[PDB]
């Protein structure tokens, strides 16, 4: 028997990536799938991997969704926060497979991140847990290239100071990046184009630009291009912003550790598109051979990556461009820091609608298909 | 009376701030200046605040070096490594105030940041230190921001994650950037153009565009558009690298630390001009209250400012675009961490022409006016 998939949000950018991936990997061989919609119901379905679908259904209708073994959804938070109480009032027993943070955090709900935690994932659905979450893209990543030391219990604190693509935020703020690095340089090329133009009357156009009416910041708010921002998501009354809270709360979750291990940080938003960098403090409960630690980290999974601690490395190979759209997860700049032994520098990257979004879904999903058959 | 003054590299990028923060202060009425040259000796001279002076003079010939009372210099590390040695050899009594590392760690160097250290200089000037250097400028924005917390000798540790702009590698490097941001819109721009338009499409033509030959990336050796190089400056036997490494020696230099207060981190490469920005992980000796902080802070310059840990006050103001060609320095985010409230977290971000170059060299240089004439 092959399960009914529904697949809501699957026409947006981390449900694009999670289509193309799916059919990339064959996902769709083992699987009956159904698609949604909230804008264009009772129009054609598409037929990814093969497999035909009956015309698109409406995401919001609670009678179609129920007709579900699998609904898997990247539609986002207002989708989930509606629909899924009311579906799960009907005493529909299937899974709910998201990428939304909603449900992240609740009792009943594991957050997949297989590499790391599929031991969590076969426990729980042995024992009848239904929902299953991805968990947020800077969390994700740091434990697809580190998680091995938290897994080993050698982490006793971590601070974590990010460099957050535009991804994280949507397609409009990429492509809003890219037009204001367009706006910067089309507007000061006249002076660019004579190699003698004095730099800081490039330098003061530049600002004047960036501050000026003129430049497109409505989906960041302030601009993006030749700048940053240190300030991802809601502000809570500690001060910290949500995403910085969910570095603590979501690492232990997918580690199952019932002992929190402190994580915290500022998450910075920067000009890149969709590759998080992150620049780690890891204080170790001891003093492991850096060595020790290197190997840890290669023999964790397939994905991540050491990258030698040199300039030449660093600068080729532990950067956006070399991890954006790939599934490598490079960690460098490993080192004791100056404040002992017990405490080891690294800066890792990754690919955020990858391993940080879709990725993981699709695992799961993979995951909860083996289990059922 | 006015000591003769010796301006060399002013016509680079980090001088040319020097000479219009020179002007802009008056600093001029107060010295006689003479301009040296390294490729065009014998040319005319600037008139800066309207002050004339001879033909431009060789830079690196000791024998006009030597007539000054104070030589500034922008010019960089090759020449201060060339020519200090020949002109002190001399016997030449002068004062050398330098915005090259060259010479900062040698014993008889004092680092400048006034804000911070003017009893240092100070205690140097009477002692008959002649040397001056500016500091790293990673570690005077920091210093700017947080280093009442230093000097109250607060700070167990500190690691420094640093987003620092094109123009501390230079003037080249910042128009690099520039053009890079203008090959990624100008090369994907008809896909922008249409709404509707695939954003994975814009996203693969964006990275091919940067993995390809085209992208302009002499000066940095890899594309910083679009992107960040965790690596700045020479690799050390430690593996830091040698920007990581100004962080402790010259911190613990500037403040005259006996106990050297332990600073490591990363230093990175970000696609910003100007202004450097640094995430601070601060281990205090003890809990201090968070308003306190803040209050040492704000009262210990002019232009250290908190800005509220607030969503709205942190986009606006904490930002290079708040920052740049100004003097602020403002400091926010700043909160207790989760490990414990011994556990300090900060951003802070700061102009690397101005604090971080040009600025402490102009003051220093009235330090030394005033202090000459008693």
């Amino acid at each position: 028997h092959h399960m009914k998939v529904g697949l809501v949000g699957w026409r947006g950018m981390v449900g694009s990536v999670l289509m193309q991936r799916m059919v990339e990997e064959n996902d769709f061989a083992h699987i009956e799938p159904f698609y949604f919609s909230t804008s264009n119901a009772g129009g054609e379905a598409p037929s990814f991997g093969g497999k035909t679908a009956p015309a698109l259904m409406e995401a919001t209708d609670i009678t179609s969704l129920k007709q579900m073994d699998v609904i898997i959804t990247c539609q986002g938070g207002d989708y989930t926060s509606e629909v899924f109480p009311k579906l799960k009032a009907t005493g529909w027993d299937g899974y709910w497979i998201d990428a939304a943070s909603t449900l992240r955090m609740t009792d009943d709900a594991i957050i997949v991140l297989d590499p790391v935690n599929l031991n969590v994932i076969k426990d729980g659905l042995a024992k009848g847990t239904k929902t299953f979450v991805g968990g947020n893209c800077t969390v994700s990543l740091m434990l697809m290239g580190v998680g091995a030391l938290f897994q080993n219990n050698l982490v006793e604190w971590m601070t974590a100071m990010t460099y957050q693509a535009a991804s994280g935020a949507g397609a409009q703020n990429m492509r809003e990046l890219l037009t204001g690095m367009g706006y910067l340089y089309n507007n000061t090329k006249t002076l660019l184009d004579d190699p003698k133009s004095a730099i800081l009357d490039i330098d003061r156009q530049v600002a004047e630009l960036q501050r000026g009416e003129g430049f497109p910041s409505a989906n960041f708010g302030v601009p993006l291009a030749g700048s940053l921002i240190p300030y991802i998501d809601k502000q809570l009354e500690s001060g910290q912003s949500k995403e910085e809270w969910k570095g603590q709360v979501e690492t232990n979750k997918i580690l199952g550790n019932s002992q929190i291990v402190p994580i915290d940080g500022h998450c910075v938003r920067i000009g890149a598109m969709r590759c998080h960098s992150q620049a780690l403090t890891i204080k170790l409960k001891k003093d492991v051979p850096l060595d020790e630690i290197e190997d840890m980290i290669r023999n964790s999974n397939q994905w991540a990556k050491v990258v030698p601690n040199t300039r030449e490395a660093s600068m080729t190979d532990l950067t956006p461009v070399a991890v954006t759209g790939t599934l490598t997860v490079p960690v460098g700049r490993l080192r004791k820091l100056n404040m002992g032994k017990e405490y080891l520098g690294a800066f890792t990257v990754g690919d955020q609608l990858l391993w940080g979004a879709a990725e993981p879904l699709r695992r799961m999903l993979r995951i909860l298909v083996e289990y059922k058959s």
